[PDB]
């Protein structure tokens, strides 16, 4: 390991000398406000603190325009010509916030500005110069000078030797293990493409060795019906221990071993192996150790221009069928033999290449020239095509070099929100140093928010007792090649977060009498923390802390007793910091939901759908612990339909009523139940094909503005009404008692909403396939992919789904179903 440990670091720095600390572009030091790209791309009140002037400038600006041309109409209403001035030279950040906004993206692409439309709240901007702006963060000449830290030959194809090898021993066995477990055996198996090439072999049943209580020995000799010459280059030999207790036996631990090293030679001699339990155990596997090394070789490149060959009509129509099939999921064996003898006709179809290596009879070392002649003639994919191309199934290392290579396309802002997947595809890289974590790791370098939101997803992926080493070599990479103002910024939040996680165990330990001077008492930590330490709040690095407002600090009254802390800005021109910080629940499933919700929103806003859906973030800081955004102004369903309660007993009314009070111009509520009809829809939609069953009052959150959105994410991919619309809910999208043409619009917009999702099938199913080996409770196997895949109706119409989805509104109506048509 110390070797490949080596070339990764000299990889590193070869990698850092392409991001020089003098090219402001990749290296800016601050943040940059999120742009999710938007159709159709209205006017808008924008207002600009400028330097000199006593209130900020306040106009109408069209949310098409870019960046560039808003601070220069800024600019026109305090100069009266720009010859003058060095437009070049300014940029906008948003109030309160370190967030520059992107000048060459329209103003209604970002984040921040959608989200203002959406509350209907001041769009508050700061103009000043690139010299101004906070760059505590920016990589220095120190960053880029620092170093990184963290005899004959046969050819593999003529290999004709048996792999075999000696399982010899395990050692450091525990006195746990020495109580409970007579015997112990080694179950071996053959993997590549993440998938057994034979049967697993099991190794004889034996205790621990005479004399010597720490030690099994087994020195049994393996041999698998295999050759060196058939073994494809990512071969990964697995040993998963078993205890067969004395008084079912008992997974113990897995170790994997590749069976060629990253530079192609055979592994050869005594190979040691760690598994942890808790405690590191020590296996010892010996392979042959032959006079010569064995190296793998590649077949010799097969250059080919291939386009004009048989074209019969019929089976034309059943391969553009298969072509246009929603995903690969299920293919039949049929459908896979026939797509692969016509793959060279469907060259004009560059997203379908994955159905084509699905579709592959084999990866037999004969038939990959045939296999890399079609790959590198190929046209390149769409970045969110290739994301299926870096799952489990496709091993094959020229496979993913490509899907790496085509990715290179997509923008910083898809990709930040992509990530928790990409970490995770790290699991199918056999080697440390790779296409896919380099490409990682220059994004990081290019883009803070991404650098950032690495550092938390690689920190969680360390709690893996498998994958852990993996993940210590890569993070250690990104801190390094971070520079020394991102790593002492991240050491601050890190700490912050532990003494959260400190503060909020204490509180729930602490006795209901006594839990609220527990806080007040405990807060004392973080107030020092703050007196020695500004600090960027981690689910959102853009504010930063100066101080902690102990008055407005408190526990929700829920089970995990979760905090509210509330934190003053570092800038006086922004807002309160108000999060909440929970210990406990795993978050990664609310993060997931989350994410999925979230692409939804970005889906159907690429189409000019815009169902005005609440998009809250989540960070899991530690296990079983982290920060949940607070919307401000919302409320629990039950919460308003228990405090209408006991004015009145009409039970139409507590959703309406609540929104007039907060809404009471006869404009004011009709915008406020028309953002309830948007909302609910997106909701709807979510619900169903993300299969969250476990909806009620607690779970359902209404925001003073009318929005709706979910919270508690405890059931997800259910299997087993879908949604429930209640009369309260019927009423404020009516208007009233009757069915009026908005429950109409409220119809089309699920079953659009839900045929927008149709036509993205496949990038649900990579999202979740990828998030498979995260070890999430409702997402272990494919067949829960199968719910979803399901729920999406692949290979009906648009208007087959359109009465699909219609039928489950009516049945989500319940009783009062039988008044609508
Ligand atoms: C008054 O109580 C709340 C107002 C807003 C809340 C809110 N709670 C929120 N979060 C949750 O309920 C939650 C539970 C489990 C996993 N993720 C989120 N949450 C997320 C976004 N906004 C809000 C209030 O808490 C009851």
């Amino acid at each position: 390991q110390n070797d490949e440990v080596a070339a990764f670091c000299q990889s590193i720095m070869k990698l850092k000398t392409k991001f020089p600390y003098t090219d402001h572009c990749t290296n800016p030091g601050y943040l940059l406000s999120p742009v999710t790209v938007q159709r159709n791309m209205a006017s808008v009140k924008v207002s600009i603190e400028i330097e000199g002037l006593q209130l900020p400038v306040t106009f109408t600006c069209d949310v098409s325009s870019t960046v560039e041309i808003i601070i220069m109409q800024a600019l026109c209403w305090v100069h009266d010509d720009l010859n003058q001035v060095d437009v070049g030279s300014y940029i906008l950040k948003v109030c309160g916030q370190e967030e520059v906004l992107q000048n060459n993206h329209c103003l209604g692409s970002h984040e921040h500005i959608q989200n203002c439309r959406k509350w209907d709240t001041e769009i508050k901007l700061q103009l000043l110069t690139l010299s101004a702006m906070c760059q505590n963060l920016a990589r220095t000449a120190e960053d880029d000078e620092a170093p990184v830290d963290l005899r004959n030959i046969k050819e593999a194809w003529t290999a004709t030797e048996q792999l075999q090898f000696t399982v010899y021993a395990a050692h450091g066995i525990s006195s746990n293990w020495v109580s409970n477990y007579e015997k112990y055996y080694l179950i071996c198996s053959l993997s590549h493409n993440g998938k057994d090439l034979f049967k697993p072999i099991q190794s004889k049943k034996v205790g621990t060795y005479k004399n010597a209580a720490y030690l099994i020995k087994w020195d049994e000799l393996i041999i698998f019906p295999i050759q060196i010459s058939q073994l494809p280059l990512e071969s990964v030999l697995h040993l998963t221990l078993f205890g067969v207790l004395n008084q079912g036996p008992e997974a113990l631990g897995k170790v994997s071993l590749t069976l060629f090293d990253f530079k192609r030679f055979l592994t050869c001699g005594t190979k040691l192996a760690y598994l942890w339990t808790s405690e590191r155990i020590v296996l010892q596997v010996d392979f042959p150790s032959p006079a010569f090394d064995i190296i793998y070789t590649s077949p010799q490149i097969d250059r080919n221009i291939i386009k004009l060959e048989t074209l019969e009509s019929d089976i034309k129509g059943k391969l553009l069928d298969i072509i246009h099939r929603d995903s690969s999921f299920g293919l039949s064996k049929e459908d896979k033999v026939f797509l692969w003898e016509n793959r060279y006709y469907c060259l004009k179809h560059p997203n379908c290449l994955p159905k084509i290596l699905a579709s592959a009879p084999n990866w037999k070392w004969a038939n990959l020239a045939k296999t890399y002649s079609l790959l590198h003639q190929w046209p390149p994919l769409c970045p969110l095509a290739a994301l299926e191309l870096l799952d489990a199934k496709f091993a094959d290392q020229e496979v993913r070099s490509l899907a790496v290579s085509w990715m290179e396309a997509i923008s910083d802002d898809e990709l930040a929100d992509l990530l928790p997947q990409f970490v995770q595809a790290l699991k199918y890289e056999i080697y440390l140093n790779s296409s896919l974590v380099r490409f990682l790791l220059s994004r990081a370098l290019g883009n803070i928010q991404i650098a950032h939101s690495l550092y938390w997803l690689l920190k969680d992926a360390l709690h893996d007792t498998h994958f852990g080493s993996r993940y210590e070599h890569v993070l250690g990479a990104l801190l390094s090649v971070g520079g020394k103002g991102l790593r002492e910024e991240l050491s601050k939040q890190m700490k912050l977060v532990q003494l959260l996680g400190g503060v909020a165990e204490k509180v729930r330990q602490a006795s209901g009498s006594t839990r609220q001077v527990v806080l007040q008492k405990s807060m004392e930590r973080v107030q020092s923390f703050f007196l020695r330490n500004k600090c960027r709040l981690p689910l959102k690095p853009s504010l930063v802390a100066k101080e902690l407002n102990i008055k407005s600090c408190s526990f929700f009254s829920s089970n995990a007793m979760p905090l509210k802390v509330t934190m003053v800005n570092a800038d006086p021109l922004g807002e309160e910091i108000n999060v909440m910080f929970k210990v406990g629940e795993d978050l990664r499933q609310d993060m997931l939901a989350l994410q999925m919700i979230k692409i939804m929103d970005k889906i159907w806003l690429k189409e000019g759908l815009d169902l005005r859906m609440v998009i809250f973030r989540c960070l899991s800081t530690g296990r079983d612990r982290g920060m949940v955004e607070l919307v401000p102004a919302s409320d629990t369903l039950r919460k308003i339909q228990v405090e209408y309660g006991v004015t009145g007993s009409f039970k139409d009314k507590p959703l309406a009523e609540w929104l007039r009070k907060y809404n009471p111009s006869e404009e004011e509520y009709e915008k406020a139940s028309e953002n309830f009809i948007y909302s609910c829809a997106g909701c709807c939609v979510a619900t169903y094909v993300l299969g969250i069953c476990d909806r009620h009052n607690d779970n359902i959150m209404l925001r003073s503005t009318g929005h709706m959105f979910h919270i508690d994410f405890g059931k997800f991919l259910g299997h087993a009404a879908p949604f429930v619309l209640t009369s309260d809910m019927a009423y404020v999208i009516n208007g009233g008692e009757k069915p009026t043409i908005r429950f109409q619009l409220f119809v089309d917009l699920c079953c659009q909403a839900y045929n927008l999702i149709r036509k993205q099938t496949n990038l649900f199913l990579n999202l979740l396939s990828l998030m498979i080996p995260s070890g999430l409770p409702e997402l272990t196997s494919i067949q829960d992919l199968k719910y979803v895949r399901d729920a999406l109706q692949p290979q009906t119409t648009d208007a087959e789904a359109t009465i699909f989805f219609t039928r489950l509104i009516e049945s989500s109506l319940g009783s009062i179903a039988t008044k609508f048509n």
